[PDB]
């Protein structure tokens, strides 16, 4: 568608891314391983790874984381985571742118870127150281979300630084850145891424615114828791618117768951 390887790686890675887331791882330580718881890572834881490282987141820142390483693969790783818261861131945141650196144109965114830167450195350182330580291983880166894205840125850155490679992965894322840146890346590569298926873251831121895213893617578608495979895834490649895732648418928261896853858861650881 892837592969396985691839798926496985891618598942592983893723788881680481868861782881880153935791815491624991891142813381932781080182070383430580790583693981986771718951478971887603296981693979991663196985391988084981650881860481190283780481870172954481717191216050410143957121972121976291881581790285680781692984071984087983090686590787390282790185992671891352871112932131948791896412848712718220897617728904417111715111874214720115730146740158870164790195390349260119590129730148891227710132946140892322820142965281890574812140870281880164450380890481770088650480890674380187580880790587270185390881070588080889590879890286890776891673992351897822956121952271992846951152891672891625870281890765680129690484790569450039060294590283490349590195791977890335893422897962888922867312874116880132531118293209470129893316491319660168993517280129390098590893890257992956893733886413897942638808997610827312890745887617873113846217593419317118410117841123893318890278690449490839991866886516895954398966668913958621558921595993894844391969187938478923796718892958792518680128971116775119339309394609895967871114387509478917735118874112848515318711768618846221796826997120987281892827595979696996892642875151737981927391878451």
């Amino acid at each position: 568608d892837v592969s396985t390887s691839e798926l496985d790686q891618f598942e592983f890675w893723v788881q680481y891314a868861a782881a880153s887331y935791y815491e624991a791882d891142y813381t932781a330580q080182v070383g430580d391983k790583l693981s986771c718881s718951k478971g887603n890572c296981p693979e991663v834881e196985a391988t084981g790874a650881t860481v190283s490282y780481d870172f954481s987141d717191s216050t410143i820142t957121d972121t976291a984381g881581y790285i680781a390483v692984d071984h087983t693969n090686s590787a390282v790783v790185l992671a891352f985571r871112g932131s948791y818261s896412v848712r718220n861131w897617v728904a417111d945141a715111t874214f720115v742118h730146t740158n870164p650196g790195l390349c260119d144109g590129c730148l891227a965114e710132l946140g892322f870127w820142s965281s890574w830167k812140l870281v880164r450195d450380d890481i770088i350182k650480e890674l380187k150281e580880v790587v270185a330580q390881n070588p080889n291983y590879e890286l890776v880166v891673v992351g897822h979300s956121l952271g992846a894205a951152v891672a891625t840125l870281a890765a680129t850155d690484l790569r450039g630084k060294g590283y490349p490679s590195a791977k890335l992965y893422a897962y888922a894322s867312p874116r880132v850145g531118n293209a470129a840146l893316a491319k660168y890346i993517t280129a390098q590569g590893n890257n992956f891424r893733f886413t897942h298926t638808n997610d827312p873251v890745p887617k873113l831121p846217l593419l317118s615114m410117g841123y893318v895213h890278v690449s490839p893617e991866y886516w895954i578608t398966s668913p958621n828791n558921a595993t894844v495979s391969t187938s478923d895834i796718k892958v792518i490649d680128g971116d775119v618117s339309f394609d895967g895732n871114t387509g478917t648418g735118l874112p848515l928261l318711t768618d846221f768951e796826a997120h987281i896853w892827y595979f696996v858861q892642v875151d737981a650881g927391k878451g």
